């Protein structure tokens, strides 16, 4: 079950159970891959798993938000998903903090900004 795909993680963060996230650490190091490079993001737009978790909050809460960032932090690229933005012409520059604000979620904004989220990234 170490092997992971785009749609699997998309569904996992959609459901909102954090226990199923376990196992990503081994896979992210067996292939020497990072969550931003080519791991889990839609090719058409550039939309990543974090936003997929943030586009659906069950009554304004998602447990899966809590671990995943340090899942990036321990073994991630210099960009901590704040500089990872969609490459869709209609939707360029729109980062996860923008979803967090527009979803009217103050907690997500708190977590992102205290986890190193640049604010000068114009969408």
């Amino acid at each position: 079950p170490n092997r992971f795909d785009r749609d699997r993680l998309f569904s996992v963060v959609s459901r909102g159970v954090p226990e199923e996230l376990t196992g990503l650490l081994e896979y992210l190091r067996r292939t020497s891959k990072y969550l931003t490079d080519s791991a889990y993001t839609e090719g058409s737009t550039g939309k990543t798993c974090l936003m997929k978790a943030v586009l659906n909050l069950q009554d304004g809460v998602n447990a899966c938000i809590l671990p995943l960032l340090q899942i990036d932090r321990d073994s991630g690229n210099p960009q901590p998903l704040v500089n990872a933005q969609c490459t869709d012409e209609f939707y360029r520059g729109h980062s996860a903090l923008h979803i967090a604000i527009e979803k009217r979620s103050l907690w997500c904004v708190k977590l992102l900004v205290e986890n190193g989220a640049n604010v000068h990234i114009r969408a």
